[PDB]
């Protein structure tokens, strides 16, 4: 640590460690809710992935072992904090920026741990005994958020890019953390006010909605667009999205696309871009959801999912199921299959708006603007402006669509439900739905998952327990 380049390299390494946990962030934040649970349509064994939608994880089958391997990241962050605080070799602005990032990343990891495991060890040392109560975990998260925001100050520039932690990333996390303490830990209105203000502060950065289309948010060719507050950089010869687990958990086999399935007209995917897809599906979006997720002309529908069909020997074309479609990757010259090299968004501007909407509702304030900014982008201004009475908030009520729809309610069921619905539509495959329902509490968890109220946290595996005799099993999983 005599050369400023060693700080740059170590910081880059911290961000690479976080990137390795992309897949775990997805798993922790999404598949225990209501999106998945059908058998893979292509016939794959789900190989234990089903224990997430079925909420059958337990002390023998934990879903994710060893706290998602987050503690060895925390150890390295703790080292960066100490070395950066001590050093005299950096400019004040450089030193502060690194501290803003390191404190923010530490809080971010601990906030996954709080929501997922509850009471956890507060490890604040580095190397190169028992848990603290959830309340004390949250106090540490808040302390690190304060340290982070104070270090960044008024510098909301993306000094190291949108794929590195920044002041707006800390404000997003702050909003999430104060919503959680407000709603889950009796904080009430004063915490909702802090949260609201944090989400408002995100707007100080150069952020806004990508309006051209929903698809352009995620495209390989439009990375680090203005919607990205914090996004995980993946790329050729650097890292595959989710370390390969997107392709190998959510994507259909090429042979099914080429030989077995057809489109809605009864025609083959041979000769089309969809013939390039090749992966393995162990988590299957519910087949019924494809027709109960989105109103007509919401472009998020066919950007997020594609319906596949089969044409029988009698010529009859029948709906077979949906395939995961949001992340399209790229086709490398010379290749025969798609490469899943998209960046993985963590915080997007639509997330700011919808969580701002949440904080507002919790305070009794009007969320209309935020909800409708997101909807207008989804339908496009032309269609939105022509169909406000049908699909603008608070008018998205169609009785037929909402009948036999276990995933969502008409707008007239209330603003909280409307924001849950909006987030569901907006954030498929982005790791949000389980955390959304968990934030609002058991009534919503129970509507939108098969979880049991005594088992809302995650169990701890035996390998982890027997390594640290001070640890007890998660309450409810004994």
């Amino acid at each position: 640590w005599k050369n400023p380049d060693q700080f740059t390299a170590f910081n880059t390494g911290l961000h690479a460690l976080l990137r390795e946990k992309s897949y775990n962030f997805f798993l922790l934040g999404e598949p225990r809710a209501d999106i998945y649970g059908d058998n893979p349509i292509g016939g794959e064994a789900s190989q234990g992935m089903e224990r997430l939608p079925f909420n059958t994880i337990n002390k023998e089958n934990v879903g994710i072992s060893n706290y998602g391997d987050m503690y060895k990241i925390i150890n390295q962050i703790n080292q960066m904090i100490a070395k950066t605080t001590e050093t005299t070799i950096l400019t004040e602005a450089t030193q502060n920026y690194y501290l803003g990032e390191a404190y923010g990343m530490r809080a971010y990891l601990y906030f996954h741990l709080l929501r997922s495991w509850g009471d956890v060890v507060l490890y604040l040392d580095y190397t190169e005994k028992g848990v603290s109560p959830a309340t004390e975990v949250m106090e540490q998260i808040k302390k690190d958020i304060q340290a982070s925001e104070n270090a960044f100050g008024s510098d909301y520039s993306f000094k190291l890019g949108r794929h590195f932690w920044s002041a707006a990333a800390t404000q997003m996390l702050k909003g999430e953390a104060y919503l959680w303490s407000g709603r889950q830990m009796n904080g009430g209105n004063s915490d909702y006010t802090i949260a609201k203000n944090a989400f408002e502060n995100v707007k100080k950065a150069d952020v806004g909605l990508v309006t051209s289309s929903f698809k352009d948010i995620f495209s390989f060719e439009n990375k680090k667009n203005k919607e990205m507050i914090f996004t995980i950089h993946n790329g050729k010869d650097e890292y595959e999205m989710w370390g390969g687990y997107y392709r190998m958990r959510l994507i259909p086999a090429q042979d099914k696309m080429v030989k077995i399935y057809c489109d809605e007209n009864g025609n083959s995917f041979v000769g089309t871009p969809d013939a390039q897809l090749n992966g393995l599906t162990q988590l299957q979006v519910r087949r019924e959801f494809y027709f109960k997720g989105f109103r007509n002309n919401d472009t998020r529908w066919t950007t997020s999912l594609k319906a596949v069909y089969k044409k029988d020997a009698q010529g009859v074309v029948s709906y077979f199921g949906p395939i995961t479609y949001k992340f399209q990757g790229t086709m490398l010259e010379g290749g025969s299959t798609r490469s899943f090299l998209d960046d993985f968004p963590i915080y997007r501007y639509a997330d700011c708006l919808l969580q701002l909407a949440m904080a507002k509702v919790l305070l009794g304030e009007d969320p209309t603007e935020e909800i409708n900014a997101v909807r207008e982008r989804a339908y496009g201004s032309k269609y939105f402006n022509e169909h406000k009475a049908e699909i603008a908030y608070p008018n998205d009520n169609d009785p037929e669509f909402y009948t036999d729809n276990k995933w969502m309610k008409p707008d007239n069921a209330g603003a909280l439900e409307a924001i849950l619905k909006e987030r569901l539509r907006e954030f498929m495959f982005e790791g949000k739905r389980w955390y959304d329902i968990r934030l609002l509490g058991w009534d919503y968890v129970h509507q939108y998952s098969s979880a049991e109220q005594s088992r809302l946290l995650w169990p701890i595996d035996a390998g982890t327990l027997t390594n640290n005799s001070a640890l007890k099993q998660t309450p409810g999983y004994e």
